């Protein structure tokens, strides 16, 4: 089972969009909403690799946040928070409140303000058979 929307790159059971265009982090949720998938969940250094590579040098939204409990971060997947890739020091929660992770250009996350305007943004999906 390995198809994927056109405009979507195939990992390992999941479909990527790699958006591109200033979104708010809310804004991106309900983008890949309104694409049928989610801001994308990071379960393992492998599927991290490939969100590196192809990711948006300038950073971009991904679907880990703490809006309900502050410092308890939460997957759009509601998976665990087993795997990280935290930026040394991150999270911070640094200027008045950063609930809202973030890729680096180097694929290290950053918490950062929720009303940011990143320039790209990833969903995720299943692929299907
Ligand atoms: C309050 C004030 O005086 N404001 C002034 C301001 O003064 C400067 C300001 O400092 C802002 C930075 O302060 C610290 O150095 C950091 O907390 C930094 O945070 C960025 O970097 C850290 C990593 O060290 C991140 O954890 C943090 O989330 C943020 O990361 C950046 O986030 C954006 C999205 O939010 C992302 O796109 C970036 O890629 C990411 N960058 C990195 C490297 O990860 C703060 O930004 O306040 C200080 C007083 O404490 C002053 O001393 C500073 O000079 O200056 C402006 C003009 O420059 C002035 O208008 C304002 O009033
Ligand atoms: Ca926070
Ligand atoms: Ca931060």
């Amino acid at each position: 089972c390995n198809t994927c929307p056109e405009a979507w790159i195939y990992f390992q059971k999941k479909c990527y969009y790699f958006g591109e265009g200033a979104k708010k982090w809310i804004q991106a949720r309900y983008a890949c909403e309104n694409l049928h998938g989610r801001l994308v969940s990071i379960h393992s250094p492998e599927e991290q690799d490939f969100l590196t590579k192809r990711a948006n040098w300038r950073g971009s939204w991904i679907g880990l946040r703490d809006l309900d409990i502050e410092g308890e971060f939460i997957w759009m997947d509601n998976q665990p928070l087993d795997y990280s890739n935290w930026q040394p020091g991150e999270p911070n929660d640094a200027g008045q409140g950063e609930n809202c992770v973030m890729m680096l250009g180097s694929g290290k996350w950053n918490d950062a303000f929720c009303g940011s305007e990143l320039h790209g943004w990833v969903c995720d999906r299943l692929a299907t058979c």
